[PDB]
């Protein structure tokens, strides 16, 4: 149904959104 981060266990319904999340909460990818 949703997409969950490919680093942690976060869940989003869009892509741009999840990427944003990574940029600041992981700051390693992509
Ligand atoms: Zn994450």
């Amino acid at each position: 149904k949703t997409y969950q981060c490919q680093y942690c266990e976060a869940r989003s319904a869009d892509s741009s959104n999840l990427k944003t999340h990574i940029k600041t909460k992981h700051s390693k990818e992509k």
